[PDB]
DNA sequence: CAACGTCGTGACTGGGAAAACCCTGGC
DNA sequence: GCCAGGGTTTTCCCAGTC
DNA sequence: ACGACGTTG
């Protein structure tokens, strides 16, 4: 770490000299810093650059600390750097460049030449290799501990903002960060040049997805606090009466959200044997035992409704309206990308993905999500997309014929297992079939099937054998992928994304079974996520090309929620059909079920 | 070396509450 | 030196996608 | 209900 070899820039002439160094550099680190972690407001503080290793410069344009001399106006710096920033040819590297692009766009400047981002480099090298933030990269490829903001800030309360810190140590911090990013890129990129499939995935899918994520985050989502506030009162009422009834049944007052007290009082009153134990080892009060014991006593069922209602109230109606952005009135998520081993995206801050559906109050909270005036919600969805993936990859003639006809075998198997007629199967039974069938594809044991559907374990075994008799090509494909994981030491997706499994070697056996099932799991879900990502890329490309009133707000796993004006509905629906159907070259069509409604629940 | 008792027995996520424990500050 | 409180960690348990 | 692994005879 060639520290203290950098420079802090306080004059515009040295800024001209620095950019005259920059424009001819092939790649150069670039990062910006701000006081707050919320990108939406995020008033800017400063920026840094670095051309060659050991050399970096910081320009403080906004600080408030006592006696700040000759800090360059942010306007002049932005005007001078705009030709470099808006240039497409210029190639840049950095950390969390989505944040940087968002901050720049807050001032009306769109960064174009996003060449490489270190976190994506590390993620595409090896998904399961620890954390992918800056500290882990520094530790595992530079072996040099770096100065963190905690060192110059407070412990847990008095974390003074980056604007009110002195220029010297702040500039050294920023220059060191930019430099470490630079050597990380220079070390990591040639190593990625070695492999082919990961290189193609990195060049095609991952990187161009930063601007679309930034724009989607900047769009925001609209919600009404009023409906949530109203629903909260009925939640509180219902929980009050159910709690009163439960405590009159027990004759004692205890917290029904406290698992310890619940299990103690239950197992000391009923005196019945505990059927299942916690993974750490203890009496447990999970769902399935509760539905099992509800037939005998009213306390199990009433605490079941209590658990559901309390979870709903304490999570959704108490987090969603509180986190609304003040100046815009629209909720903003995070959408971190390099977090999952498989490759799918994951919402972080408010987690607008696990919105309850099955419960009537769940579809009510779904109804709560509404659109602004003259705008209608449009949903574009794949159906059984990974089933089409699996049929394409295994070339099983049964699945090929079923998808050629378009049969809802996903629902037909539910009708068979539950005994329901094909026409009377409901949504929850469809979800249960989803779980059962797809676990059966993923090696889900017959004991798990007996637990899920309450059917005898013998029936679970026999019907698993039957299901694999229908599709023997599927079984031999899992066997082939197991052999591939054993030999290669990893599993690769169709487009080239990889998952390294260090547990494929013999280790107590049981651990390998999880590693084995993950080896089967990785390709299918990875390809589904990659198809979703490329569909988003093409859709947003058309968005930027045409610039109509359509906006994109939300991404749910196998779902793309839109925002269109009420006047134009069918045209954008056909456009989405054309782009989303033709995004991926696959044997069977990627059938899409478009939907339009007033609010989110109306769409689906 | 064999038999029996115990430990699992789809994947991928975030997060809430409760509780426990440990570290540090104050008297 | 000791106790209490707060912060951090650990356990159950539950809400989604397939 | 059944297989895997550790412990004990
Ligand atoms: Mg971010």
């Amino acid at each position: 770490g060639p520290h203290d070899n950098y420079v802090t820039i306080l004059d515009e002439e040295t800024l001209k000299a620095w950019i005259a160094k920059l424009e001819k550099a092939p790649v150069f680190a670039f990062d910006t810093e701000t006081d707050s972690l919320d990108n939406i407001s995020a008033n800017l503080v400063g920026l840094s650059f670095a051309i060659e290793p050991g050399v970096a410069a910081y320009i403080p344009v906004a600080h408030d600390y006592l006696d700040a001399p000759d800090q360059i106006s942010r306007e002049r710096a932005l005007e001078l750097l705009k030709p470099l920033l808006e240039d497409e040819k210029a190639l840049k590297v950095g950390q969390n460049l989505k944040y940087d692009r968002g901050i720049l766009a807050n001032y009306g400047i769109e960064l174009r030449g996003i060449a490489f981002d270190t976190m994506l480099e590390s993620y595409i090298l090896n998904s399961v290799a620890g954390r992918h933030d800056m500290d882990s990269l520094a530790e595992r490829w530079l072996k040099h501990k770096t100065i963190t903001f905690e060192e110059i800030a407070g412990k847990g309360k008095n974390q003074l903002t980056f604007n009110q810190i002195a220029l010297e140590e702040a500039g050294r911090y920023a220059a060191e960060d930019a430099d470490v990013t630079l050597q990380l890129h220079l070390k990591m990129w040639p190593d990625l040049q070695k492999h082919k499939g990961p290189l193609n995935v990195f060049e095609n899918i991952e990187m161009p997805l930063v601007p679309v994520l930034s724009r989607i985050e900047r769009n925001g989502v609209k919600i009404d606090p009023k409906v949530l506030h109203n629903h909260s009162e009925e939640l509180t009422l219902r929980l009050a009466e159910l709690e009163k009834k439960a405590h009159e049944i027990a004759g004692e007052e205890f917290n029904l959200s406290s698992t310890k007290q619940l299990q103690t009082i239950l197992f000391e009153k009923q005196g019945i044997k505990p059927l299942k134990k916690t993974p750490g080892g203890a009496p447990s009060t999970s769902e399935e035992v509760l539905e099992e014991l509800a037939l005998d006593y009213p306390l199990p069922k009433v605490i079941l409704e209590y658990r559901g209602l309390a979870k709903l109230k304490s999570t959704y109606t108490d987090k969603l309206p509180l986190m609304i952005n003040p100046k815009t009135g629209r909720v903003h998520t995070s959408y971190h990308q390099a977090v999952t081993a498989t490759g799918r995206l994951s919402s972080t801050d408010p987690n607008l993905q696990n919105i309850p559906v099955r419960n009537e109050e769940g579809r009510r909270i779904r109804q709560a999500f509404i659109a602004p005036e003259d705008y209608v919600i449009v949903s574009a969805d794949y159906s059984q997309i990974e089933l089409r993936i699996m049929a394409h990859l295994s070339r099983d003639k049964g699945l090929l014929t079923a998808f050629a006809e378009g049969k809802d075998i996903h629902r037909a198997t539910a009708a068979e297992v539950f005994g329901l007629p094909l026409e009377t199967v409901t949504s929850e039974q469809r979800r249960s079939a989803k779980a059962i069938n797809f676990g059966l594809i993923y090696g889900m044991s017959a004991f798990g099937l007996a637990r899920q559907l309450n059917i005898p374990r013998k029936e679970a075994q026999k019907y698993m054998d039957l299901y694999f008799e229908r599709y023997p090509g599927v079984l031999e494909y899992m066997e082939r992928t197991r052999a591939q994981a054993k030999e290669q030491g990893y599993v690769e997706t169709l487009d080239g994304r990889r998952l390294y499994l260090p547990d494929i070697k013999s280790s107590n056996g049981a651990r390998r079974a999880a590693a084995e099932r993950a080896a089967i799991n990785a390709p299918m879900q990875g390809t589904a996520a990659d198809i979703i990502k490329r569909a988003m890329i093409a859709v947003d490309a058309w968005l930027q090309a045409e610039q109509p009133r359509v906006r994109m707000i939300m991404q749910v796993h196998d779902e793309l929620v839109f925002e269109v004006h009420k006047d134009d509905v069918d045209a954008v629906a056909k456009q989405i059909h054309q782009l989303m159907e033709n995004c991926t070259r696959l044997d069977v069509p990627l059938l899409v079920e478009v939907g339009s409604g007033e609010n989110w629940d109306q769409a689906h």
